[PDB]
């Protein structure tokens, strides 16, 4: 008989990840967990048919139920508008969800001992969260100034940005509200306590002494009053770092830390060919609400090959870890030891399978190099899923 | 009876690099090349004793003679004035020289087969370009509610234009203004296009003009309209090209590339994205930098690292050091190669190339300093039998350079 998993918000997506998403639910989730499943179809056609209302409804559902797991979605461009005859170029579902939920996105790579790392000393995962303007054209010579006028009008400060003396150019003003900085701190501290890992904040406060110093000051202030004892209880710590020193410290580290960045990771994973092993999680500052997803997109290029009949080796691990992280967080909110056990076991099974030599083409290329990858070096998407299912069944049986 | 080098402005420096610098001239340059040297001592003693006038003097000579090579110089902080009992926390000579000559700084790592690269697919060097943007920004604290505006006031008395940045309705925060000039973007473009044709590699500019449509669009439009008019004809002769890339597309593209291209970066923190990574990876001694002025003629070449203070203390205390000179050598060779380009000096162009190849081949033959041995075996895992010290390595280079030049007379 199956585990009671509780309230989970699920969002269905597009193209290749949609296929893998259902495979995950059929093969890996539903045979072992029963869910009070709040399910929303963020497929592109249904977003068009509902005028993006389903996107907003999914976000309020995550807000209500604290656990969202999301499949990758097409963000419409002009060519997508014609492909599906869209009513309009709908806004990114991801931007809509985070706008409604707030919080900070943290990315984490999944490490297998048989898989090379970009920096080989990184033997434990590193978790990175980023904090997330008015620009214009200067037609010609003249002063660009930026002014602050307090609501009392008691004073007024006019800062010189630049006096253009030879021709024109460009200029911009940008800002941050304290509250958004504070939320960034709380999410970062909540992430470190949840993971049991130390936390570092990197800034350029040597250069942006006021702008970035505010990030350092608000992080330290919130830490001292609200998290320092909770950190000491888990024997973790928080420290600010100049970005220069953080880069060097990280490259000489073995991993296992949170890195809050004040200035993204998925582009480096894509260059390295490890996007299928990179998970993503949006952490709201309340410490209660989480939205988990893969860091990659719908993998359109693999989906076209699948549509034309050709065989596909798309990596499902990041999509799988979206479910494990969501369910693990659901278990923590509910004190569900059986669900917590299942979520961890599925992560172990995923890593053990790869470390036993059964992997998708991307992983094999990471070991050998793609110009040396023969077809027997890897499994296709569906073989790999079957293999994970066999190994998951065994792991759960052997207990 | 030697190779005629021509007019080169030199800039002497501080501590371990200065020691390296002299070995390079005595062992690698002077025995084969005679130069119209214009030497300036930017050692911090001579900067103090001349009230840092030698620094500004050295810059104009570069503008006069168009080729300069610079040894690493101490930047004065509050702790240096106590060590050197200085009379001022002078500017770093780098910022002085740069704002005088202007132009774009290009970074290039020196690649050896047996020395691993951060991305193994990189078999050819990648050159990063960036104008010499967060450093010229005005930031401040918003202490409480109120309005932040950014305004443009024309110098001809016409109507000022006001842009709202943000209305802080409750609480405060931070705000800042940034800027870039068309003239600097235009120099950036020309310097990049001229670097690509000189090296014979394609060129990419990366912006995020999807987000900063006006700020970064100006970068993209200016590069494109200079390319379409003044360089696309030359670019297609050498089978190369220029193209704009979104920054996140470009990161992935560069990591999948084999190297051998020029990357012009709008938002570039060179101390972070280049030096710090090389510092963490352990290859700062293999990183070179050259300032390319927009005139198409004036360059200043230098190592991308500093005076290596830690090694110098070890050398002062009597201990053996193993300091990598390659980046300092390639400051010379890149300056000489540019001098030969201007003077059509085949004999000097050959010497610069030969010195670059002897440096690379010596390492690929297994003779290297401590840092390069660490890149192979791991930073904490070097034995003394794995490397040569500073002077042992310079001797090995000198011996291989003599043999290389002898075999060239056939
Ligand atoms: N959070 C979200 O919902 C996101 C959605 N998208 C959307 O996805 C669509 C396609 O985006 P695209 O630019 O192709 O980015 P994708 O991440 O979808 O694909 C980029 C490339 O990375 C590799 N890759 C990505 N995921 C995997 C995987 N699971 N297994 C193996 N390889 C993988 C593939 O490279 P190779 O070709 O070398 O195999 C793929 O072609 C777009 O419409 C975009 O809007 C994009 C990002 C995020
Ligand atoms: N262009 C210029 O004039 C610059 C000057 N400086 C100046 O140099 C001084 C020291 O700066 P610092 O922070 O030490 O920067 P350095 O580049 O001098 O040293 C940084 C570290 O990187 C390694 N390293 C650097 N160069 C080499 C090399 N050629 N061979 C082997 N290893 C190398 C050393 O690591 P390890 O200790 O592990 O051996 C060194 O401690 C300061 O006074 C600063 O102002 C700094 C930057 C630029
Ligand atoms: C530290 C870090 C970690 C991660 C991911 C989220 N976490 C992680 N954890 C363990 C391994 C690992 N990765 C690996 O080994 O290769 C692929 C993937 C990685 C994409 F490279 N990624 N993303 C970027 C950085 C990073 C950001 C800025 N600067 C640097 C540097 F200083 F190094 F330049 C590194
Ligand atoms: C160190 C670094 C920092 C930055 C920017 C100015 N600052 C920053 N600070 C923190 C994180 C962060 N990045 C993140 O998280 O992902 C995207 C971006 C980064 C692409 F990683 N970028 N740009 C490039 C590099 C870099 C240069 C060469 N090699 C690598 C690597 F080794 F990673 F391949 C990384
Ligand atoms: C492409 C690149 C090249 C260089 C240097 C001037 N050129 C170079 N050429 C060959 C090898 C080589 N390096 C190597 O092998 O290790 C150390 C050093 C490098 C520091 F990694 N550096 N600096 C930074 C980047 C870069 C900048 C921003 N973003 C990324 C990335 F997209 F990767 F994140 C990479």
């Amino acid at each position: 008989k199956k585990i009671s998993g509780g309230s989970v918000v699920e969002m269905q997506g597009d193209e290749m990840t949609r296929i893998i998403w259902e495979l995950i639910k059929e093969k890996l989730i539903f045979p072992y967990v029963e869910l009070d499943l709040h399910s929303y179809d963020l497929g592109i056609e249904n977003r068009d048919a509902t005028n993006d209302q389903v996107t907003k409804d999914a976000a309020e559902a995550i807000k209500k139920h604290n656990v969202g797991v999301k499949c990758a979605t097409i963000t419409p461009d002009e060519k997508r508008v014609e492909e599906f005859k869209l009513k309009q170029m709908w806004k990114s579902p991801n931007g809509t969800i985070r706008n409604i939920l707030g919080g900070t996105v943290f990315r984490e790579a999944i490490i297998c001992k048989n898989i090379p790392r970009l920096v080989s000393g990184w033997v434990k995962p590193i978790i990175i969260g980023h904090h997330a303007a008015t620009d214009f054209v200067v037609p010609g010579p003249g002063k660009v100034e930026i002014t602050y006028t307090p609501s009392d009008g008691t004073q007024k400060v006019t800062y010189l940005v630049h006096n253009f003396e030879e021709g024109g150019g460009v200029a911009m003003g940008m800002y941050n509200q304290d509250k958004s900085i504070e939320d960034f701190a709380h999410s970062s501290f909540q992430m470190a306590l949840s993971k049991g890992w130390p936390l570092y904040l990197s800034t350029k406060n040597t250069i942006l002494k006021k702008y970035d110093g505010r990030f350092k000051d608000i992080f330290q202030e919130i830490y001292d009053k609200q998290y320092k004892s909770q950190f000491e209880a888990q024997k973790i710590w928080y420290e600010h770092r100049l970005i220069d020193d953080m880069v060097a410290q990280a490259m000489k580290s073995e991993g296992g830390f949170i890195w809050a960045c004040k200035n993204q990771s998925d582009s480096v994973a894509q260059g390295y060919g490890s996007l299928g092993m990179m998970t993503s999680v949006l952490v709201c500052p309340d410490g209660k609400t989480v939205e988990a997803e893969a860091a990659h997109g719908t993998v359109t290029r693999h989906y076209r090959m699948y549509q034309k009949g050709q065989e596909t080796s798309t990596n499902p691990i990041a999509s799988i870890f979206a479910w494990t992280r969501g369910l693990a967080h659901r278990a923590k909110l509910d004190n569900n030891k059986e669900l917590a056990f299942f979520a961890n076991a599925l992560e172990e099974v995923s890593i053990e399978t790869i470390e036993a030599g059964f992997m998708t083409k991307d992983l094999a290329a990471c070991i050998k190099g793609l110009p040396n990858v023969q077809r027997s070096d890897y499994l296709n998407t569906f073989e790999f899923m079957d293999k994970l299912g066999e190994n998951l069944k065994i792991k759960l049986a052997q207990a």
